[PDB]
């Protein structure tokens, strides 16, 4: 029993974690194959962030200009191109150390593992979830554009994210491995909105179930509800509408706990109008909506 | 910006994990240098725990009883002692990917990472504290025993935990890499008290100094107050006794915002006494007391 924030264990990644440095920027690299990966933001200065014409800028660097470092040793730039806003740097080598691999834009609701990496050097791993606004709440300094949020399935790495920028709202914002940002943002140094956020339905339900298995059922009430009441409320409280799809990927929980997806939407149809006492659930004062359903399965049934 | 609880990358010790079998029980093996390390109830049978003499079930079992196995491939047990209870299994093959290490006994109060195994394999990596009253909140299920927590200092892995047992009343207990129980736990299955848990107060502050520094001042107020004053409140509230080490651990932090650690004191003075009125910092509705002083350093200065 426990129910953590748990992240998938950042071994396969570290070893992609490479130094890429362009003039006096510096930023992390993902090496896969013969492949350097990192924000093409790398190319700019200060004055070039304004405003820049990536196109002009990237054309004014050829390949020596870029040095990719794995740990103490040195690789070869040998090539050089603009996937929208990610670099790849065909280098020398090939990573001896790359694991089976997968390249997925993911889902917003969905959740990823985090490698927070500074210099080329990992620092921690830690979950977070893609908001529904596209944007994601990491922890990211100066030195970690380039790190990557994955998942791991079995052994094969999906990689969904790099990291691009925090907005001066504290948002972090990135883009899938082809360089296409989540959500509208760009990189470039102007005032950016993210948009309206809302809560993950099935996620807080998917927490809900996890709590039922880990002892916590003081919320569970002799009451049901309807998908369609339920909407009504979830509208009100700014919650994602609840699909019959997210009732069938609750299933699993569904059945490990022996209570229904509606019976589980009336407690928590009760617990945003009432709210919690000060009562706590799984630890936290608050519903937790970045597990998914499958982060639930996975914790709850011990998938390696 | 961005304060999440984060752990360490778990690469180095991915490569130390290996699954440990005698008779029908399996659980996981820490693999460093030519000793297989793992919790010596792997001896027992469902009968055995009871009330398990383990000098006489040991004596009962050769080297030839313990199957240690590093993936698809087979280790050679060669020798077998019991240290307090852990189980040293002899190995005839040192481990290729042995990092450098350390074997330390942690205080109550710090942090480490657990990489959570089944099976000999990593399902995923969390942070914990070993509480005040040397329990853990971890996330373990069955065939997690042998899962060991670790911190690292740059290269040097520190292993501080093996995962032993999760009492009937969700407590987490287990041994440092010596084989020594933190707490009064013993590995018998039998109803075992933790005692009472206090809250770890200094964490608490580094937690506060964390949401200053990402922006979280609606707690800081325009009083201050003496360590006296403080502890008399902490008493109250049932918080560990802050010292004037206490104090200076959080120095980094107090100059890092230019708050002084009374300052911060009287604002936790107030949080405790007024409450939080349904408010958040660093997105939770209470007190988090498992970040050390030094994990907050650590993220917010991107320590790798
Ligand atoms: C600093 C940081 C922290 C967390 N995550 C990410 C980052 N980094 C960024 O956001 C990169 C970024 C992106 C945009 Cl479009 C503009 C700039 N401009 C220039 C001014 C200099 C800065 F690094 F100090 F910000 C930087
Ligand atoms: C199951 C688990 C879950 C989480 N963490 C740890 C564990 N495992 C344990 O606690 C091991 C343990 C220790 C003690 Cl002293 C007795 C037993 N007894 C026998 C009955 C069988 C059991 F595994 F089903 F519990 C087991």
């Amino acid at each position: 029993s426990g129910f953590r924030k748990m992240a998938f264990p950042s071994g396969k990644v570290e070893g992609c974690m490479v130094q890429v440095t362009c003039g006096t920027t510096t930023l992390n690299g993902l090496w896969l194959d013969d492949v350097v990966y990192c924000p093409r933001h790398v190319i700019c200065t200060s004055e070039d962030m304004l405003n820049p014409n990536y196109e002009d800028l990237l054309i004014r660097k050829s390949n020596h200009n870029f040095l990719v470092q794995a740990g103490n040793v040195q690789l070869r730039v040998i090539g050089h191109s603009m996937q929208n806003c990610v670099l790849k740097l065909k280098v020398d080598t090939a990573n001896p150390k790359t694991p089976k691999y997968k390249f997925v834009r993911i889902q917003p609701g969905q959740t990823f593992s985090v490698l927070a990496c500074y210099n080329g050097s990992p620092s921690g791993v830690y979950q977070c979830a893609m908001r529904p606004n596209f944007t994601i709440k990491g922890s990211f300094l100066n030195g970690s554009c380039g790190s990557v949020g994955f998942n791991i399935d079995y052994d094969c790495v999906s990689f969904c994210y790099m990291h691009h920028m925090e907005l001066p709202t504290g948002v972090h914002a990135g883009t899938d491995l082809e360089g296409n940002f989540y959500g509208p943002f760009v990189d470039r140094q102007t005032a950016q909105a993210a948009g309206t956020d809302t809560t993950i339905t099935v996620n807080v339900l998917a927490w809900l179930y996890a709590a039922v298995i880990n002892g916590d059922r003081w919320f569970l009430n002799r009451f049901t509800t309807t998908l369609n009441d339920f909407n009504l409320v979830a509208m009100k409280y700014n919650y994602e509408p609840l699909t019959q799809d997210h009732v069938d990927i609750l299933g699993p929980l569904s059945a490990q706990t022996g209570i229904a997806v509606l019976d589980m939407c009336a407690s928590l149809k009760e617990l945003l109008q009432n709210g919690m006492n000060g009562r706590t659930i799984l630890g936290s004062a608050l519903l937790e909506d970045e597990f998914t359903p499958f982060d639930v399965v996975r914790q709850c049934s011990g998938v390696t």
